[PDB]
């Protein structure tokens, strides 16, 4: 309630269409395959493993000769299920800032896409970050990612803060509904990567039919540039790109002192560079600042171990999603607490990032309407509406956060706010 | 902090000697099999995987005829060490409260060594646990277990808090200290069973030399029982172990709402039964409550997400390690607090269960010293000393809790608690 069935979209929906073509190259996506940016993974999956069906053709557009690579294929099972042949290319050392071709198939099956490297990592460099979280494949789903394409500010590559598919709303959590999810997203993340952050949704843990393994379909549709980042693990991990230091954690692993996933986020920290990439993102998927009813407090035990780090590095941003709404923070920290002193109030702090909360792409469970209140003063704005976020880096001291709702028109901005880097 | 190489018993310590004969079975071990009691899991290893190094033979102490099992094998590679053949046996439907005699090998390797199946489940079934927590592999370490062994509480199942040999302090974590830890600690789980919690220092994550999976080397020689608890992981679990419904968490591996652990855990408190077992204890290694310098305010992630239900379903004492002393609290919580409210300090609460800070056992980092000041009121004992503890079920509404100092007699007790049942005295 509501029901997955009932509010996704209908199986035979355009938006659902498995390509012509024998054995066609299908739920195509990329994302950056290294931690300069000069580096991606492409990702196509084939019905069947036949010769030709590996293989990658890329070549940038002023330089006729094109170059082919193999990728790496895995399948997986789930209770009843069984995928087909993914594959997965790790393409490196390509050029900044050039415009590259890539196919996949043959015959009439044969399929070309496009992409665009970032430029050089730099303190000025712009860069145009689209943002969404917890879309699934609903009809407001589909409007969602609409008004992205349309939204006038051209976002170049999209930041997500986790809950994929939902597919694991529908009976058995039905692999069946992450190929839709695959070729329903196609359209966008074919051409621009999308950054990915894992939800509660992609645990998909079902003991009732025997998966006790978490992440399974997750970590074997979407890889991640981990290794690359020095992580031995897909859900964390951090990529430099344009002027942005990105820092993804995970919000259903361990995150404790000790933990691998924290001793990796710290030292990813003292790896960071200000001078060469000014804004420090941070994608988490439960927000450690959230006002509304739904999930409330979620988020706390994490607050209490990155929390300090956060204002401590003087993180820019952090996104997430969760919460079927859209929210705001003010620069506030709560990092003061030793039990004793009871100071467990978040006061203002301009050494701490602004929280966003945009997990309402529009999946079929809906919109989280009630609010805690009255409004508390660490938020500056709350409002449940379909919609998605641009993050706009201009220089080394601005960029500017912009929320798109559904209702209005994709360049519409219901919500902004110009940030001042907090190391510049 | 001390250099693991200079205070780690040596080498050739006699408490590391390898048993004599042909492919001798050694670094020996057992732990509860099942959910109610009736199971075991021995476990054992042997250099050579030839006939015969994977059976063990078992019969009742009032029988003469003797059965025997065969076990399932595993070997593990971690940077450039190679493990030897590892054997776990997993053997159900036994008797309860009857004694059992097994043994390994063969020729003049053959091994007898034996154990005692705990009392059908019952609410008035008494039963006596040690209590012990980082111990690695120290002369401390050997001190203390010696305590444990001739303190006249007898035993009979060994709680363990974590972080067990401490052979990651040792270069590149060198598992030939695992294994040196295996042959010392058999004196004891050969003979009783040790329940385990996975502790820091059984993470054993190592990026530097290669090693970004967790929990390799403990996984593959510690096994657990928790399949049988419905867990689909070794790291978290519960048994039923006489008038006690144990939960073993894992404070290293995810824990908030949602993750499966999680689910795990809350599905598992709605199985407890009072009525059954009244002692509700849990298992963790990083405390909730910790006033001790050393890894202060670590456990409060896992506290704002399980002190609640630790309350909720009362349960009546929480064993921890990590920090290398003990403490003793008084029964609070700290769950009011909503942001909002701003209530943010633990208060006196008897439906909460009293903390315990055990991690004494003597590794070789030594006593945890510096506390802060002054002692929070929500301690009520703390104490920088080697030593184990001893959780004395007499009843479904009396069990008797004692510390046991390595300075003093395996028996004296600097410090005792008679604790009242939360369900059936409280
Ligand atoms: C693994 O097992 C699944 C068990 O749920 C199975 O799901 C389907 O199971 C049956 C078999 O097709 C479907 O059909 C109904 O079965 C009942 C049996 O009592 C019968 O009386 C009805 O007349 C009806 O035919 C179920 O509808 C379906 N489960 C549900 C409710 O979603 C999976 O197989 C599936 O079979 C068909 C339904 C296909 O259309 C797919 O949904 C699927 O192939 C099976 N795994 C697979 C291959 O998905
Ligand atoms: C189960 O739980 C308690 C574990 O020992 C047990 O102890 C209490 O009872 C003991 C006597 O049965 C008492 O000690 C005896 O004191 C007399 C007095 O002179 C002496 O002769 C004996 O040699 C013993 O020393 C313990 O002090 C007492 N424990 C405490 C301090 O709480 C419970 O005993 C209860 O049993 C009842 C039937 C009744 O005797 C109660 O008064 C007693 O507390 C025991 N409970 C049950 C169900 O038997
Ligand atoms: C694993 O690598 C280690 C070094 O990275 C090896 O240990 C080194 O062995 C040298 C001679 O064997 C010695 O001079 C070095 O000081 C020593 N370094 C260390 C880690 O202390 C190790 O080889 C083992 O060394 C010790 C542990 C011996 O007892 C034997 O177990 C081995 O010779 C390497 N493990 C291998 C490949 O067996
Ligand atoms: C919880 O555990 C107790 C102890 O095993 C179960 O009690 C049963 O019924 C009486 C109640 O006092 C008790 O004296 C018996 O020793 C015990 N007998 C059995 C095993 O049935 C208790 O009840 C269970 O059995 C009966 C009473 C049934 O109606 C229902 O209450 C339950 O199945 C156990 N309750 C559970 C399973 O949650
Ligand atoms: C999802 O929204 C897109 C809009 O981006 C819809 O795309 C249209 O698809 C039809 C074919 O079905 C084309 O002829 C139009 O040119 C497309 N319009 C646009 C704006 O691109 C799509 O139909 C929607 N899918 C569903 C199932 O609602
Ligand atoms: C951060 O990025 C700067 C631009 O790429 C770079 O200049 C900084 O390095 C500075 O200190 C050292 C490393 C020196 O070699 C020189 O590159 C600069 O003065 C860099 N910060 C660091 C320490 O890596
Ligand atoms: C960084 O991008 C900003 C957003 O477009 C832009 O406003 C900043 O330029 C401003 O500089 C200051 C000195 C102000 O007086 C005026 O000149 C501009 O608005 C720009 N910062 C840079 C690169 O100077
Ligand atoms: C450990 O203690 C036992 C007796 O408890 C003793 O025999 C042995 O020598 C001790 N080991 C060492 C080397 O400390
Ligand atoms: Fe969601
Ligand atoms: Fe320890
Ligand atoms: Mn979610
Ligand atoms: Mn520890």
């Amino acid at each position: 309630l509501p029901n997955a069935e009932d509010v996704d979209m209908p199986w035979d929906s355009d938006v659902f269409a498995v390509p012509s073509g024998y054995n066609a190259p299908q739920q195509v996506h990329i994302t950056q395959g290294d931690y300069e940016g000069r580096g991606v993974i492409i990702s196509w999956t084939t019905p069947y493993d036949k010769a030709g069906a590996n293989k990658v053709f890329y070549w940038s557009e002023n330089s006729k000769s094109q170059k082919r690579a193999m990728g790496t294929v895995v399948t997986y099972k789930y209770y009843n299920y069984t995928s087909a042949f993914i594959h997965h290319c790790t393409i490196k050392d390509l050029e900044y800032d050039t415009k590259y071709y890539y196919r996949l198939g043959f015959g009439d099956a044969k399929r070309q896409f496009w992409f665009v490297t970032p430029p050089k990592p730099g303190p000025d460099v712009p860069y145009v970050f689209g943002l969404i979280g917890d879309i699934g494949q609903t009809h407001d789903s589909n409007t969602t990612l609409t008004h992205y394409e349309q939204n006038s500010a051209k976002g170049q590559a999209v930041l997500f803060m986790g809950d994929l598919s939902y597919s694991n709303r529908w009976p058995n959590h039905d692999n069946n509904r992450w190929d839709t999810w695959g070729r329903f997203s196609e359209r966008s993340v074919a051409y621009q990567p999308w950054i990915w952050t894992a939800g509660n949704h992609e645990i998909d843990y079902a003991p009732d039919i025997g998966e006790y393994q978490p992440f399974v379909p997750f970590t074997n549709r979407y890889p991640t540039p981990h290794e690359a980042s020095g992580s031995g693990d897909p859900l964390w991990y951090a990529i430099k790109r344009a002027s942005a230091h990105i820092i993804v954690l995970s919000s259903y692993s361990g995150f404790v002192k000790y933990s691998p996933q924290y001793k990796w986020f710290t030292s990813e920290l003292e790896k960071v560079n200000r001078s060469e990439t000014p804004w420090l993102i941070v994608l988490v998927h439960a927000p450690l600042y959230n006002s509304y009813e739904a999930h409330y407090m979620e988020g706390e035990a994490m607050r209490a171990i990155f929390e300090p780090y956060f204002v401590y590095y003087k993180v820019d941003i952090v996104f997430s999603g969760h919460v079927h709404s859209y929210e705001r923070s003010e620069r506030v920290s709560n990092v003061a607490y030793n039990i004793v002193n009871a100071k467990c109030t978040p006061v203002s702090d301009e050494s701490a990032p602004v929280y966003i909360t945009i997990g309402d792409g529009g999946n079929s469970e809906g919109l989280a309407s009630e609010m805690t209140q009255p409004q508390p003063s660490y938020s500056a704005f709350r409002e449940a509406s379909f919609g998605h976020g641009i993050f706009d880096i201009k220089n080394r001291t601005h960029a500017h956060f912009s929320w798109h709702r559904n209702q209005d028109g994709a360049s519409v901005e219901a919500d902004s706010l110009w940030l001042l880097n907090r190391y510049w």
